């Protein structure tokens, strides 16, 4: 009758960096524990190498990420804005409030990164 | 019990320049009619002199701000970026990004502004 989500195996640690990454957050500090649980465990991994560009200002969204290891660098009109490391959410904002990539990110080192998709998020925000 | 935001009464026309200035930035025309009023009744009004620094660049983030008149340049590590004027938002991506300010703002004319502060403005952003 209704859908069901996707889980994903993690280390108890990786688990750990993601929820404490949500919780730091602006946007995302009003989550119910219970809803912080379903997208721990809705992440899937994704790396990317130096000099990559995840997310180009513009393009629409459908993912949201958690960087796990590495150090990306954001650019909006090709104007430095400022660079994050592991531990911390990017990409929320077309997701949350359906519109179009306010930036572009770009990888400095090799990284690891968590990620959830459109779907998924959407389910867990019927709670 | 929720937070309770402020009210700052407004004149009709500041209420209306407000939802235009909102409705013209390039993030923020994508909210809900319901978060643009929120936000425009927690507007408050700031005057500044010519010649004033509002905000610097690679200062810690807390106020928006929307211009009601007045001009006002944008630069960064010494170089412009643009002039500024009437109806426009400025200030907003130090907090879209809980980082710091991108460029420091100056006036160039007396000018006047409304100004939300951060704690009001995501409170906001948090809806439906
Ligand atoms: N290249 C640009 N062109 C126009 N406005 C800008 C530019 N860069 C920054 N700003 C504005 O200037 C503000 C300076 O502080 P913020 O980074 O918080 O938000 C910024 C934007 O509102």
């Amino acid at each position: 009758s209704h859908v069901t989500l996707p889980f994903y195996p993690k280390s108890p640690q990786s688990k750990d960096l993601i929820k404490e990454a949500i919780l730091d957050n602006d946007f995302m500090k009003n989550l119910e524990l219970s809803q912080i649980q379903e997208i721990v465990d809705c992440m899937y991994p994704v790396e990317y190498g130096k000099d990559s560009c995840i997310i180009k200002e513009g393009d629409v969204g459908s993912l949201v990420y958690v960087m796990e290891d590495g150090k990306v660098e954001v650019t909006k009109e090709g104007v430095k804005l400022c660079t994050m490391g592991p531990g911390k959410v990017f990409g929320e904002l077309a997701i949350l409030y359906n519109c179009t990539r306010t930036a572009t990110v770009k990888t400095l080192v090799n990284v690891k990164l968590w990620a959830i998709d459109r779907q998924c998020f959407q389910t867990i925000m019927m709670r």
